[PDB]
């Protein structure tokens, strides 16, 4: 009975400083395996990005807590205010039950959007996810900076690597080595050039990836962008209640 | 680059070394779940085997995992005290348990349930938590504590159900009739009062669940319904949960 | 080397960047310490003196420390928020802190009681503990917090003291006589009782001390791309500011922290 | 007040994990400094280590939960039995109490083993300390051989170099060129052949440390639950009023020293 419960002192709770922004992210777990096993399109599979879409906007909508929300590939970032009391600011809750809910809405959404690609148990959609802290809404806008810019690099990467393989019919492996050295003109000239693609007119959400934020309009509605956040001052300042 | 210094305020926890670690999680807001989708009361048969389908392929998956338990909506798991999963990260361990038993559940509710197809809303989903033991006797204590938890917590709702369907009470005379009242009591209303001999109750329900690896020349995953709480040959004849 | 992998066991702190950071120290035992030692009641003042001239010390030392606040036998200093001190290490920061202040306390002791010297059952220890705040509105608070409780405790005290010193209570019923007391009562305890107006105490026991490090010529002239040399300087002037000491209000005086704009950054 | 005292929140407090060894070690904050300025006679000086463990003894008399310390040079390391409960196990206690313990108990004999060179306030010794978390007595073991061979090194090093540098002559610069690459039995060569010293003959407390431990004589190794209230403390008054011995002999790889005294794993 009572003479084993002792063990419960072994337990070690850790409460998130109090009155500091809160990130939160996610990814997928050997996404690039999944996304084969899964036959994802190359570069960019846009279906497997509305399913992630779908379920951040879900979870986003399940708490008001969290104001922003940034993704592409297979990770997404969210931003809790910084009074948030979500779970007490138990890191063990927050990021365990965020993984989880990303995890489920993921299962959820792929069988509405790929109901001819019934999920296999062993690749099965798995997230991890981590709670930074960050004292200063300063870092936050670097974060989503840093966030977006990475983005930016992987997408004009991949779109690059994989229009040599598709259209000049190079293997995984020659493709590689024709990248190693160029810079961000010469992908693009190659893109250009030797692949036929004008990779400024590639879609937003590939190039910028997706905002989710929440709307007030008597400082609420979700809404979501697909829009530069890096050097667009203006887009923060008139969304205060993000820094409150 | 210029946004990247941004990462150096992340902070690792990694688990003291040669340490067992427990993985314990629970299913979160099951009250709610358990009656959206029309669970039998007290216990739901099904529903348990969907637990223990989820963890058996979680723990086939996870060679260090050597023991686990589970009641309820809960599931330990017991990961040898020099597992290297993750380099012992407890961000990564605890995010990728709840994750993976939520997904595991979810496959394995639409094989047991095809009729009651997930809603959108109430989707399964588990918290999960890392704790460290040092010593292996603290292991023995901790699922012992789980299993006297599963007796108790069995008890209670079995007795307080049949209060509400055998004798009629509504809910607030069923817990009036319940307070005070230790383990012996509530097996004695039980019989007593509401004609349930609780002794011939599902093994399962009583005694939760056991997976455990089991190897022949010190592997196979058994699943048992048993006591390990006082049976020392249980433990003692399995040294590798040890070592 | 086959032993050297239980250094792998060692677990660091490393406190968030770019955050605020108090360190208290607070004398272990010193009611015990304070008895054995023969204080004065309710104030000793040279062991006051002791304690500010140790606080003063190990902030002349540490340039990161901006601003200390003492009263009794603790003492809270704030750090900057950049402060990269032991790269923020908390076991480096607060066992240095106790370690500083307990030995500057023995120091200063000798200096200022050579007819008491120190029995070696009764050396003056301290804990330390780093806490760290977000925002500067909560070191403002944090240092209320301090000070409120140097009046409280202070009030108590003086109404304790006096009326066993001058009414001769035994200490066990001047407690009982101040038990449910208030604010106002034990001022009329000390007022009509006693023949002590409260207010008539000194500062430095009615307000505690403020240890500050005072620029001149400050402008927020810190950003990332100014460096090098520029860097050193305002490096040399942290270590060669004065320190002065207060004993005032922080608690309502918002021009005392508004005209210090260098301690927020 | 109740306006302000919201700010105690923000404080994060450790509990190190129930029933595992507790490592506390200290060492003595810029000492190389601090041994050039009051003179310390080199490689080893007597005195200064007779501080450190007068220290190092009064502590452990002090505080019944420590079995077992090792000093040499400016660092101590003390274990704390598995079930200790000083201030709740909390980490911030006990590093900054024990740092705070050695600091002054150290301040407090050097008055008295020096009482001619008097401890000047910019050099103060300080220590800093960390607590670490051992779950197996094996790595007790380990731990302690660590410090030992550390101090092997240590001193072989510090012997071979200070004999160059004050009977040959030598300036500081060749003869940390002349050590470099050798390894222990080219530095004892180096005090045999060219300085006429023979390692071995050092006084055993420099070339092996220093140990301090809690002896009992009918102990009987049973620590469980069942047994509370007043008999726990008899066990704590044996505890408390048992001997400190002092011994300075090798621990790495004598097992029957250990073996001998179970009650360090308790
Ligand atoms: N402080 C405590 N002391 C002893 N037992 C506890 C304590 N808190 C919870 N328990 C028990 O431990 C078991 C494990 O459940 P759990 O730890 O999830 O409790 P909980 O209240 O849901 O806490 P949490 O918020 O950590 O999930 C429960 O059966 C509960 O009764
Ligand atoms: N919508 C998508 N369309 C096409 N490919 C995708 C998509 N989402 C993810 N991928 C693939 O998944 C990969 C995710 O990379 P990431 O850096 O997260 O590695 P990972 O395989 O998930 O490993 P880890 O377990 O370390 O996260 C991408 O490189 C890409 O290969
Ligand atoms: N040490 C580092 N410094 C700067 N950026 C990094 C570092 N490590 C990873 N990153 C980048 O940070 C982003 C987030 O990836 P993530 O945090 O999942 O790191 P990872 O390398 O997969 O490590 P883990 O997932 O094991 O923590 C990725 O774009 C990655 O390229
Ligand atoms: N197999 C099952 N059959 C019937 N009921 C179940 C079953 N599994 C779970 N439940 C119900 O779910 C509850 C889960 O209890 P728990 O204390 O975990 O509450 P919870 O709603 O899950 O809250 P939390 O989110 O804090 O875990 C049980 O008390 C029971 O009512
Ligand atoms: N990374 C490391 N790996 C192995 N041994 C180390 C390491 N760092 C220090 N040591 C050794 O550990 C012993 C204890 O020294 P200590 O723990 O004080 O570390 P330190 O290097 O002084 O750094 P700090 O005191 O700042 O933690 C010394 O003998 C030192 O040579
Ligand atoms: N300058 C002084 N004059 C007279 N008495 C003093 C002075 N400074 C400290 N004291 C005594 O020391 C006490 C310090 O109180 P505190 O609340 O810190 O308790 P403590 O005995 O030090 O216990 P702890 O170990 O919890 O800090 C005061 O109550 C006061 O009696
Ligand atoms: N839980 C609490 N909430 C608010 N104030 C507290 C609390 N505990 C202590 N205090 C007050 O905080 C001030 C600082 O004292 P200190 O931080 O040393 O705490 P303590 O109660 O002595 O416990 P410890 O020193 O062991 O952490 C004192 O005024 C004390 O009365
Ligand atoms: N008893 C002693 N006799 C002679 N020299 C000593 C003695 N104790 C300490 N020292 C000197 O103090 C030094 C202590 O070495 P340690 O590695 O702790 O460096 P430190 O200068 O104290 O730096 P840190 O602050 O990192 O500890 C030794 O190298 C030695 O020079
Ligand atoms: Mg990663
Ligand atoms: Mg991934
Ligand atoms: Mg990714
Ligand atoms: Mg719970
Ligand atoms: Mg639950
Ligand atoms: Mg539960
Ligand atoms: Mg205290
Ligand atoms: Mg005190
Ligand atoms: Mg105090
Ligand atoms: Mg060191
Ligand atoms: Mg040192
Ligand atoms: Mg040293």
């Amino acid at each position: 009975n009572s003479k084993y419960e002792y063990v419960k002192l072994f337990e070690k709770e850790n409460y998130l400083l109090p009155d500091t922004y809160i990130i939160i992210r996610v990814d997928g777990k050997g996404f690039h395996k999944f996304s084969q096993f899964y036959e994802f399109e190359k570069p960019n599979d846009l279906k497997a990005l509305q399913v992630m879409n779908s379920a951040a906007e879900k979870l986003m909508s399940k708490y008001s807590d969290v104001m922003l929300a940034y993704g592409d590939s297979d990770e997404y970032s969210f931003l809790l205010r910084k009074n948030c009391q979500l779970y007490e600011r138990r890191e063990m809750k927050l990021t365990t039950l965020f993984s989880s809910l990303m995890s489920t809405y993921y299962m959820y959404f792929w069988s509405q959007y790929f109901p001819d690609k019934p999920l296999h148990i062993d690749h099965l959609p798995n997230f991890d996810a981590r709670a930074v802290l960050y004292p200063d809404f300063k870092h936050i806008r670097n974060y989503f900076s840093w966030r977006q810019v990475d983005c930016h690099i992987n997408n004009l990467y991949n779109t690059t690597f994989w229009n040599l393989v598709l259209k000049l019919k190079m293997t995984p492996q020659q493709a590689e080595q024709r990248l190693m050295g160029t810079v961000a003109s010469d992908k693009n000239e190659i893109l250009f050039k030797e692949c036929g693609v004008n990779y400024n007119n590639e879609s937003e959400m590939y190039k910028k990836g997706t905002i989710i934020v929440r709307e007030f309009e008597n400082y609420a509605e979700l809404k979501i962008y697909h829009v530069d956040i890096i050097n667009d001052d203006s887009w923060w300042k008139s969304r205060p209640w993000l820094k409150d």
